[PDB]
């Protein structure tokens, strides 16, 4: 049964609610982005209207085979009427095709659902500037002050410089990058660009990347592993065993692996600067864990919410424990008292 924080009152709408069968009263199912916790339940057998971005639509059609007749893509930054209700989709600064949704309810209330997002000051100059929001359904993944991490630009800077240095010292080194979902594509694209290489990958990951509307993509990626000195592998293989096994397959072309594991936040953030990060090393294999986040830091979240000044907040992450829900409510009340709304 569909939980309350996935229902939009005063409408026939749900958000990211595909794992509960037919939801009573739902005339339109919104999908914020193509991550499995959110799409859980869709397939070629689905027969209700799905509303989403163009990119998310490409992935539904090609990767899950949803029929064309049930896919409704909407452009961003554009006022659209759906089942007689005005909606707008906004870029969420999460993974490719991810959106936030603004709903303009027939009674006058305005609701923002963030989906998954990484708050940014540029959002303060979207169509959000122009009117008041009564309810915010908020991505609270990192809603606690311990959750600190650097900008995406600093993380990419560290990775480019690390890879370029290593391969210039040893032209026979291979770079490997872990992946398990869409998002974070800048990590492997930036490293391959500086090395003058295409990125090599499986047929299945190549198919996924072809759905993303990335400019000039055919110039950037390939299924021919032999021509490439940046390879992608499933995240589960990014360990000493998996990487040894991969180096064997390359036919004595390479004699060293340097690998990157993009994670979310980890506790080594509480002591160490991005500059000071060191790898795990066994022999000719080194593994770097780098904190490339596609969710708001606590400081970014707080800045956005204090700017938006919503009348009510409904968290969508960490909602399963009393302690979690209580903690998040305390922070919302500080932020409100500090800013005066
Ligand atoms: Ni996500």
């Amino acid at each position: 049964t569909c939980p309350f924080y996935k229902k939009i009152p005063g409408t026939g709408f749900t958000v990211d609610a595909f794992q509960y069968g037919v939801v009573e009263g739902c005339t339109a199912y919104f999908l914020t982005h193509f991550h499995s916790d959110h799409y859980a339940g869709l397939s070629k057998h689905f027969t209700f209207p799905v509303y989403c971005s163009e990119i998310t639509g490409n992935l539904l059609k090609n990767k899950l085979h949803v029929q064309e007749q049930y896919i409704h893509p909407l452009p961003l930054d554009t006022e659209c009427i759906v089942n007689g209700v005005k909606v707008v989709l906004l870029d969420a600064n999460h993974c490719p095709g991810a959106v936030m949704i603004l709903f303009y309810l027939p009674n006058g209330t305005v609701i923002l659902h963030t989906g998954d997002f990484r708050a940014d000051p540029s959002m303060e100059r979207s169509l959000l500037a122009d009117q008041k929001v009564h309810m915010l359904y908020l991505d609270t993944t990192y809603c606690s002050p311990e959750y600190t991490f650097p900008s995406q630009q600093e993380v990419i800077r560290f990775a480019i410089n690390t890879a370029f240095e290593a391969v210039t010292l040893n032209p026979h080194a291979l770079v490997v990058c872990g992946t398990y979902s869409i998002g974070k594509e800048k990590v492997f694209l930036a490293i391959a660009d500086v090395l003058g290489s295409k990125v090599g990958m499986s047929q299945e990951k190549y198919k996924t990347l072809q759905c993303l509307n990335i400019p000039e993509i055919n110039s950037l990626i390939t299924t021919d592993m032999c021509s490439s000195l940046v390879h992608l592998l499933p995240m589960m293989q990014i360990n000493f065993k998996g990487l040894q096994s991969h180096l064997k397959k390359c036919g004595g072309k390479y004699n060293q692996i340097l690998a990157f594991r993009p994670t979310g936040w980890t506790h080594s953030n509480k002591f160490t600067r991005i500059a000071d990060v060191i790898p795990q090393t066994k022999g000719n294999i080194s593994i770097y864990g780098i904190p490339y986040s596609e969710h708001s830091s606590y400081l970014e979240m707080k800045r956005f919410v204090q700017w938006l000044k919503p009348q009510k907040i409904i968290p969508t992450v960490n909602v399963g424990t009393w302690k979690s829900r209580s903690t998040m409510e305390k922070y919302f009340r500080e932020w409100k008292l500090e800013a005066g709304y």
